[PDB]
């Protein structure tokens, strides 16, 4: 760590959490990604109050350049701030399990597992509401010209107030369910990817809009896997033939129309996230 560029160390200073401010419970894994396990922790603010944290210990870092890019990404990630986007609380360098990524604890876990849980009954309105929250988080990310590239219900989280946070980006980027990825060394979430992305491996905000349409379909089916009867390797031709996900039984017509628009073959014809927020707000307001 003494081998790092000192100016980079100074640049990341405001992101760093000292070990005397952090308690991590390393004996119980609360989440698993390909690139690291997550543990519960408590972070002490300057008032002495406790903030519950998810602390992720990154594996497979081998060289200073990777460490340097880790720090660089921590810096930009710290600058993101929106109620529907997962925040970076900080990183802990002087610890066992270093480097540690310190994120807010998400009481209700990932959105996909949440809606699949049979013991609760979110209403159609609640489910549309989760989609609206995701649209607002994406509207923010897109306004900063950030492209997520892996938007899906599995990659959004829910906190104790049922606020949805777009997650799985920056230092929190991972594969959290390897079943849905095919491996440039590119790991591709094929069934969420826009047609042009499948063909060229290029990604844009409009390809995020495509993924958002699939996410809406996930919400309306309460977490069904998309295209269950289509093999991963066959999705591209499926789409080129003029086929799309079918309308879920309890998906209102205007929302299925929104989904269809998100999957338009021409990227420029897809709605913006600002348009999605406005239209989905209207649809949401018609329930109950
Ligand atoms: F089964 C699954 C499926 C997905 C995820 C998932 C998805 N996106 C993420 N972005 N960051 C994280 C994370 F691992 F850092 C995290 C952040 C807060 C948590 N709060 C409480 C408990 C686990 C937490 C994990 N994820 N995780 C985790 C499990």
């Amino acid at each position: 760590l003494s081998a790092l560029n000192p100016e980079l160390v100074q640049a990341v200073q405001h992101v760093v959490i000292g070990p005397s401010s952090l308690i991590v419970h390393f004996n119980e894994v609360i989440g698993r990604g390909h690139f690291g396990c997550v543990y519960h922790g408590t972070l002490l603010d300057n008032d002495g109050k406790k903030i519950h944290c998810a602390v992720k210990s990154l594996n497979r870092i081998t060289d200073i350049g990777e460490v340097s890019q880790f720090l660089t990404e921590g810096i930009i990630m710290k600058d993101f701030s929106h109620p529907n986007v997962l925040s970076l609380l900080g990183i802990c360098l002087r610890s066992e399990g270093s480097p540690l990524v310190v994120l807010p604890y998400m009481k209700h876990g990932d959105l996909r597992n949440f809606i699949r849980n049979e013991t609760h009954n979110p209403t159609v309105k609640d489910l549309i509401g989760f989609g609206l929250q995701v649209a607002k988080g994406m509207k923010y990310l897109a306004s900063k010209k950030f492209v997520h590239r892996d938007l899906a219900a599995r990659n959004c989280m829910l906190d104790e107030k049922f606020t949805v946070k777009v997650a799985d980006f920056g230092l929190a980027r991972d594969m959290y369910d390897k079943e849905y990825y095919s491996v440039t060394g590119a790991k591709l979430p094929v069934k969420w990817m826009a047609l042009e992305s499948l063909q060229t491996q290029k990604f844009t905000t409009k390809s995020d809009v495509w993924s958002f349409g699939v996410l809406l379909w996930e919400l309306m089916t309460r977490g069904a896997p998309p295209y269950p009867d289509v093999n991963t390797f066959d999705i591209t031709v499926y789409l080129l033939q003029g086929r799309r996900l079918l309308q879920p039984e309890y998906c209102p017509d205007p929302l299925y129309e929104v989904m269809l628009k998100c999957w338009h073959p021409k990227a420029e014809m897809r709605p913006s996230f600002s348009e999605l927020v406005s239209r989905i707000s209207a649809i949401f307001s018609t329930f109950i």
